[PDB]
This record gives C-alpha cells, structure tokens and sequence, in this order.
C-alpha cells in the first residue's frame, strides 16, 4: 500500500496533485507552506497518555 | 472500532493502562506530560502538501 | 447532535459555510489559516487547575 | 450555572478540589503547572474554519 | 460595568468599532490578527512574583 | 496608588510577600519561575480586536 | 525624564513620530508589527547571570 | 563605564557575584538558566513603535 | 539497509540499545526526552536554499 | 564529496541553482525563507532515542 | 577591528550597505525582518557541550 | 585549525572536556541540555541587517 510520495519532492503542486490522485483517487489534498504545522507519523499500535502533575490522565487517549 | 478512551480522563496511569490493554491488547503505551508535543488527528483520506516559496513540494507527502 | 464536519475537509470556504449554516443556523463562522492557534477539545466534565511553584491556584479555574 | 471559580485564585490545590467538587460533583480535576498549555474559552455558537493556501478546509471544523 | 463584547464575535471590524465606541467612548481600538499575542485576564487582586533559580525576585512585581 | 514594587527586585520571596501584603493586604500572591508566561500591561482605555482572514471579529473583545 | 508615551496608544505612526521627535529629538524610531519581538524593561541596577547545568556562567553578564 | 563582564564566562556563580559586586556594588544579581528569556541590548536613542494591522500604535512606546 | 527500528516503540532504553548495537555496532546512541528537538528526515537528493528578503542566499546550503 | 556551498552565501537564488546543479545534477532544490524550519546536521553514526516519562521509547528510532 | 555598526540603527538598507561595504569590502550582506532568527554573540574562547539525559555529548561541539 | 569535535558525539562530558582542553587549552566549556538554545554557525564574511516595516535598520548590525 502506497502512503508516501518521495518522488514528488521538488515538483510542482500541479504535478503532485496529478500523481497523488492517480494513486489515491479519494485524496483530499491540502496545500500548506513549510513549517505551518509539525506533522507526525501515525502508529496504529501506539497509545499516548498525556498526564498531569499527579500522573492522572489529562487528555482523551487516542490511538496514533 | 474503539480508538479513543474519553472515560479515562482524570484516572491514574495504572487504571488507564489496564483499560487500554483490555480493549487493545497490542497497545504500545507511552506516558508523556501534557504539552510535550502537539498531537493531531489522523485522516486516512487527507494528503498534505508542504510547499516552498515557489510552490514546489518541499517535504515527502504522506497520508494523514 | 452534530458538532463536527469531517465531510468538509478539502472543500472551499464557500461550500463549508453553506453546509455549516444549514446544520447550525446560528454559527458564527471564523476563517483562519492553519497553525494560527492551537484549538482544543472542550470537555464539560473537566476542570483544569493551573498551579504555581507552591501548588497554589494561579489562574481562574474554568470548566473545559 | 457556575463554570468558573475566581474565588480560588491563590488557594491550595486541596482547597480548590474541595470547593469545585462541592459545586460540580462530576468534575474531573486536572492539575498542571502554569504555562503548560494555552487554554481557550469555548463558544458554542462559533465554528472556526482552518484553511490552506488555496482557501480549502484543512482541518475538521468543530464547534467551539 | 461592561468590559467584554461577546455579541461582536463574527461581526466586521466596522460594526465592532461602532458598538464599542457607543459603550466606551474613550476606547483606543487596536486591530490585530488572531494569534499575534496571547492576551490574559487582568485580576486586580493578584500579584505574580517571577523568581530566579535561587527564589529571588527577578522582575518588577505588578498587580494583575 | 501603588501597583508595582521595583524595590523588591533581587529580594527573597519571603521579603517580597511581607512588603506586598503590607501595601496591598488583599493581594493573592502567585510564585512562578521567570519565563513561564509573558505578562502584559493592562490598559483600561484599550480594546484589542482580534480578527480573522476576512477581518471579522474572531475572539470576544475585552478591555485591557 | 520622559521615557514612555502612553498618550500615543491608538494613534497613527505619523502622529507618534511627530510627538516622539518633539520630546526626544535624537530618537531613532523603529516601526514593527505587534508580536515581532518580546521587549523588556531595562533595569540599570540589575545583572542577570545565565548559567549552565553546572551553575557556571554561560553568557556574558551585562547590566539591564 | 563597565556594563559587561566577558571575563566571567565559564566561571562559577560565586566568583561572578564577587567580581560584579566589586565593580557595581548596587548590582541586583539574578541567576537564571540559559534560554529562560531572550535578553536584548538597551539602546537609549531608540524608540520602537509596535503597530497593529492599520498602522496604529498598539503598545506604549518606550525608550530602549 | 536498516535505518529505523519501529519494533522498539514502547520498549526500554536498555532493550533498545541492545537491539540497535546488534544491527549497527557503530551506533552513537543519544537519549533525549520527547519534544526536546524536532528531528527531520534526511534526503540525500535535496538541497534547501534559505533566502533573505531580497531572495539572496542567507545560510550555507547543504545536502539533506 | 561536496555537500555544502559556503561560496553561495549572499548570492541570488538563480546563481545558487546554477552552481548547485553543476556540482550535483540530481539536486532537488527547495527555496524557503530564513527561519521557516530549523535544519540539523545528519550524522550517519548517531541514533537518537526519544523517551517518555518512564524511559520507554516513544518514537521510532532512526539513524541521523 | 570594527565588527559592529551601532551608528546605522534607524538608517535605510541602502545607507547601511554603503557604510558596511566601505568598512568591510568583503561583507556578504543579508537583509532579514526583525525576529526572523535569534542571533548570538560569537565567543572564540567558548565551547558549548550539548548533552543528553545521561550527560553524553549529543551534538558536535564547536567553538563559539 | 580545529574548531569542531565530531569524534566526541556519544562520549561523556568528562571525556569531552579532557579532549577539548588538550586541543584548545583556553576553552571555556559550557554544559547545556540539548534544545536549550539554537546555535548558529559564525561566518566572518557575513553581515545580517535586521530591518523594520519600513526597511530601516532595527538592530545593531554585527559580523557573523
């Protein structure tokens, strides 16, 4: 399953959209300047617990 | 499919681990203080394109 | 009760406003670039206490 | 409806928990150092749209 | 005493200025994009002490 | 009216509390490490309007 | 000695320059958007020591 | 007039205090870890104007 | 060529070091808390040019 | 092997691209404003382990 | 040896370039908006060691 | 002239100090956790001009 497009680095948005929609017809393509947000790899086995000063769960745990 | 544990907000790490491993035996549980990183919802239909000043792809596009 | 519009990811502002105002006629719609602020889920059961070096309440506690 | 506790500024965590649980027996109390995260007022009428370079919706819109 | 204008969320700058100057004729109105600075509630009873590694006062204490 | 204590820079928390409570018996004293939050002068004549991409009011305007 | 111009809040750059140069003919006036940098009060009696993990001086101490 | 102590880089806090108080008996010495705040050179001729979206003065101008 | 160890997520530092040194005997292993720095994928084909206001090269370009 | 172009500091993007593509015909050139992201030297011998509160591996270790 | 140009504060880029190139004919002049990056004084005697959780060297030490 | 110690990555502070002081007897060694500050290469030919909204010099230009 193809989930990354390293061949598109350096290419135009127009070329990137054409290639991505060929491989992933349902793609919802979002165009952002570098450094807008810090993306993160999704790990379906991982569950992060964010805890407070007393080691209680402070945010809703979710897979990723 | 259960991917979030809102019932665990306010509970201890020990209780959270017990509940999560019951629902998701393979979970790799990570314990972090609030505010360490900014997590983000994973959207399997979305592909973000991060672009440079000339609208060329600057980072490897990936699903999420 | 509908409080999220995942179907609007990738659509235009114009389409998003039309859909949101159909579902939520009172919506006050605000349009911001990605990464402007870090939004956070509202949890009506939760009360965060922000404390100082001596574990005294430093900000007004509020629900959320 | 009471949703804020300005009278607790300057008091201990122990006193704050006692008062909050009297007013809101279901409260899930989280204790964090000042400056950990930037909280934000929840506005049930507001819907923020976070948009990309081409004014398309980049994140799931939600009430708040 | 009116110190907040929740009714103005979603309205134009022009409408906001008209309403604010009606309620507060002396208002010095400043127009900034979201996320420029992090504003903070002013609490006339509170005095924050900002301390150094040795718990000495490092900045001039002021009310707020 | 005294609202600042420049004479306390360099002194201990204990000395600072004694002086502040003499001048302001109602003070709610909060002790934080330098750099925890960015405080800001309160200006009772000023009203900041935080606006979105379309120059609409995005946050509740308040005095300060 | 006048070192601050609170009367200029809300006025134009043009008006501000005229007033400041009347009071301080040598002023080197710099025009920046809000939030560009975090300015800090200069205290001629204060000397900050910035220290490393072993409590050694890590940066050149200077008055301010 | 001596306003900087480059000879103290690498020395202990104890040695630094002894030297600084010899040169500047009135010094109010503050000890902070590196990176706590971003200090800035004070320029007595300079006046920064921080402006809003409409080029109006948004903060009190001050010398420095 | 193995350059990533996804199987180590959730395991101890001790187990991780043992596995990494088996696969990569020369590894120089560094142990940091999450969120200390933002790491980035190295792309041997890519050359980033960081430019100033006038589109001149402002930093030494390097592969990566 | 040439992996850095210190001779290009101060030159135009156009000149930089010409020189880089002469030395590295496969270069994928990305043009970004200064300060967009914090780049980091790639060290093929190094493996960073990012750990959680309990010293467990929190992110996939990778060479660099 | 002249390494700083305090006389140029408040002057135009054009005037600054003329003066700097007179004093330093080899200068590679870079023009950036305030707040883009945090510059730092170079100290030829200093060597910073950046260490990990176990006090091992985590980055290549360099003079400065 | 040796100005960097890549051979010390992964070694202890004690070993690093011994090696650095052998090569550079005058070194003023500072020990900081990773991510405390963002260091930057010093370029003796470069002069950065930091400019304000009107392209006037806003900070003292210096070599580096």
């Amino acid at each position: 399953l193809k989930t990354e497009w390293p061949e598109l680095v350096g290419k135009s948005v127009e070329e990137a959209k054409k290639v991505i929609l060929q491989d992933k017809p349902e793609a919802q393509i979002i165009v952002l300047p570098v450094g807008t947000i810090v993306t993160m790899e999704y790990r379906i086995d991982r569950v992060r617990l964010f805890v407070d000063k007393l080691d209680n769960i402070a945010e809703v745990p979710r897979v990723g």
